[PDB]
C-alpha cells in the first residue's frame, strides 16, 4: 500500500556517530532527527554533537548495554549515568510525547523522571513500547544499525557496564537539503 496516512515524521538533520570499542573503530551510526516535531530536544542533541557549547558527546562513552534492549551514552561529565547536561541547563521539561519507541533503532532521553532530560539518550534495539509517554523520541537511526548492534552485544558486567569502553571517537552534524518523512516502525 501507498500509506500516504501512515507517515511518519520528518528528518530535518542528521547527526553522525563514529564509534570504537577499546581501541577498535567499528563503523559509524547516522541518526536522523525529528526537527519538526521535536525542535528544542533536537536543537540540544545537535549542538552536543557539534560541541559548539564548549562540551558534548565527543569521546563519551556508552555506559549502559543491555542486549534485546537498548544502548545508553551521553554522559559527557561522569560517564556512569550520574551526569551530563543540556544547552538549556542541567535539565530541561519533556518536549512531547508525540513519536512513540516504534521499533529496533529509535532514539530517545534517558531521564530520572518527568522533565529531567540533559544529555543522556538511548538508542533502541527493538520496539520499547514500555517506555512510550515516559521518554522523549527524537530520532531514528537511518545508517549503521549494524555497528549499534556490534555495541548491543558486546561483552557487559552485572551492572550492564560494557568491559570494554564503547566511546564516541567523533561526532557531528550532517545537514539535509529537504527534509523526509520515515515510516513509523
Ligand atoms: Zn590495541
Ligand atoms: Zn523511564
Amino acid at each position: 500500500a501507498m500509506d500516504e496516512k501512515k507517515k511518519g515524521p520528518k528528518v530535518t538533520v542528521k547527526v553522525y556517530f563514529d564509534l570504537r570499542i577499546g581501541d577498535e573503530d567499528i563503523g559509524r551510526v547516522v541518526i536522523g532527527l525529528f526537527g519538526k516535531t521535536v525542535p528544542k530536544t533536537v536543537d540540544n542533541f545537535v549542538a552536543l554533537a557539534t560541541g559548539e557549547k564548549g562540551f558534548g558527546y565527543k569521546d563519551s562513552k556508552f555506559h549502559r548495554v543491555i542486549k534485546d534492549f537498548m544502548i545508553q551514552g551521553g554522559d559527557f561529565t561522569r560517564g556512569d549515568g550520574t551526569g551530563g547536561k543540556s544547552i538549556y541547563g542541567e535539565r530541561f521539561p519533556d518536549e512531547n510525547f508525540k513519536l512513540k519507541h516504534y521499533g529496533p533503532g529509535w532514539v530517545s532521553m534517558a531521564n530520572a523522571g518527568k522533565d529531567t532530560n540533559g544529555s543522556q539518550f538511548f538508542i533502541t534495539t527493538v520496539k520499547t513500547a514500555w517506555l512510550d509517554g515516559k521518554h522523549v523520541v527524537f530520532g531514528k537511526v537511518l545508517e549503521g544499525m549494524e555497528v549499534v548492534r556490534k555495541v548491543e552485544t558486546t561483552k557487559t558486567d552485572g551492572r550492564d557496564k560494557p568491559l570494554k569502553d564503547v566511546t564516541i571517537a567523533d561526532c557531528g552534524k550532517i545537514e539535509v537539503e529537504k527534509p523526509f518523512a520515515i515510516a513509523k516502525e
